[PDB]
DNA sequence: AAATTTGTTTGAATTTTGAGCAAATTT
DNA sequence: AAATTTGCTCAAAATTCAAACAAATTT
């Protein structure tokens, strides 16, 4: 009865293909993509904060969005998104968001 | 300006870059509109694991597979990495 | 007026980190 | 044969957490 959606089909990217034809493709793959173009433009220095770089493009839009989603209430956005209330403040602030 | 950027298509067959970011908002609005008032839980887990495993995959392929660079570059220990890799089952 | 959320502290649990070392691998 | 990296400890620095609570706010 329930068709599996695996976990990579979750958070998805309406995309275009070969046929000029509107598709779902993971959210995983913007990311691939992201940085295989971040990787090209490296000609070619060091890099020493390419987790926070990639983490703070990705905790931005998800705070926004969850935050939106509760109308501003900052009890349920901690709770639905799995973390304490108080590093939720504190994410909120490192992003202005508040 | 933005680092971490993404390749769109308009109508007219002209491609261009947008930030990460959006995409992630895009995913996230899908998402929510999706699940009609049934509870979230550990949001915050799943987009992690979403983002974290296609971000070794390359790290790790453009380091040709040396922990050590890879975990520099990222900027953060070596031990963490190496938890990151067995996490997702990736070593 | 009740019920819920906010703003804030406190301290314990968990995670990350740096450093050190023999063994293995790469150069 | 030298240099680097790995796999693994240890403990300590940092971050996340839960549990308060009054004051504010939303219902």
């Amino acid at each position: 009865m329930f068709e599996q959606r695996v976990n990579s089909d979750v958070l998805t990217v309406s995309t275009v293909n070969s046929q000029d034809q509107v598709t779902q493709k993971p959210l995983r793959d913007s990311v691939k993509q992201a940085l295989k173009n971040y990787f090209a433009q490296l000609n070619g220095q060091d890099v020493n904060d390419l987790y926070e770089l990639v983490l703070a493009e990705v905790e931005q839009p998800l705070l926004d969005m969850v935050m939106q989603y509760t109308r501003g209430n900052q009890t349920r956005a901690a709770l639905m998104m799995g973390i304490n209330r108080g590093t939720l403040r504190k994410k909120l602030k490192k992003y202005g968001m508040n």
